[PDB]
DNA sequence: TTACCTCAGTGCCGGGATGTGGCT
């Protein structure tokens, strides 16, 4: 699978995943985990499985082990060394005043506040067209779209069921529910 | 009743979370 310009990193590894059929937990464990333990033991032991721990801003001390698993799987997918590392979100070396944590992607920083860790949206009018969770919904400071007709993103309850991609990892629909094929100044504010 | 006998720091404080070691 080739990466998306915007994609974000947990996206890619879970088409990744797909891709070569590893679909079950098991074998995400094990096509994951497993293999890159046998070929060190530190490319694991810094590897947890649960897909929203497996970002850098997330981690503690030890990103440099897990920066290795990641330089394994470059190797793996004939890749280049920065090819992922371009794409991950880590601890900017700058305070954005008054010691607040702020957050470091390939130049732009962005707060921790603004990092919409649960419920995140989706947008059916993009999804058709190429079906990958795309970056800059994690954005809070982000409603609706550009293009599309503008509206709203499609929020959380698509069904009488909380929706998102981490806890339960498909893109085109989730748990219970189906395929998702489903007041005009917010396109001005989604251009962050 | 009586007689006898001694030398730019620092110091708490909450709270959700990352990670680990033992049992099955």
């Amino acid at each position: 699978p080739e990466p998306f310009a915007d994609e974000a990193l947990e996206s890619y590894f879970l088409r990744l995943s797909q891709e070569n059929g590893f679909e079950r937990y098991r074998i995400f464990s094990g096509s994951v985990q497993d293999w890159l333990h046998t070929t060190d033991h530190a490319a694991a032991g810094a590897f947890p499985l649960e897909l929203s721990r497996l970002n850098i801003f997330h981690a503690s001390r030890s990103s440099g082990l897990r920066v290795r698993a990641l330089q394994l799987v470059d190797r793996l997918t004939d890749g280049a060394p920065f090819r992922l590392l371009q794409l991950a979100l880590c601890h900017s070396a700058i305070s954005f005043g008054n010691h607040y944590k702020a957050v470091h992607r390939s130049g732009v920083d962005i707060p921790l506040s603004f990092i919409r860790v649960h419920q995140i949206p989706c947008c059916p009018d993009c999804l058709r067209e190429s079906a990958y969770v795309r970056q800059c919904w994690h954005f809070k400071p982000y409603v609706g779209c550009h293009r599309h007709g503008g509206r709203l993103i499609y929020s959380c309850p698509a069904c009488g069921e909380s929706l998102n991609y981490l806890a339960s990892e498909s893109i085109n629909h989730c748990q219970c529910g189906f395929d998702l094929r489903t007041p005009d100044e917010i396109q001005l504010s989604a251009l962050a």
